[PDB]
């Protein structure tokens, strides 16, 4: 399970890499600097990867939130990625 200081402190290397957080979820961590937040899925039912933000814009609990979410569409039969994920306010856009 990733942590907060775990995930302000990845470093880029050559290539990219995952952090896993479980659930399907990780930190994509990208040699041009970039973090990105991902979750693996079954749908129709081929595997697929969403989007799920961009890290610090979105932080670690946010991302959570936005996997909770994709999960519940999933449930409900809804193909995740038809969902505009800046829908789902962060934190730091609550305050």
């Amino acid at each position: 399970s990733l942590t907060d200081s775990k995930v302000k402190n990845a470093k880029s290397l050559e290539k990219e890499y995952k952090l896993t957080d479980g659930f399907g979820m990780h930190l994509l961590v990208h040699p041009n600097g970039s973090k990105y937040w991902r979750l693996s899925y079954r749908f129709e039912k081929k595997q697929r990867l969403l989007a799920l933000g961009v890290y610090p814009a979105v932080s670690l609990a946010d991302a959570r939130q936005r996997r909770d979410e994709a999960k519940k569409l999933l449930a409900a039969g809804i193909d995740p990625s038809a969902k505009k994920q800046a829908d789902n306010k962060t934190i730091q856009e609550k305050r």
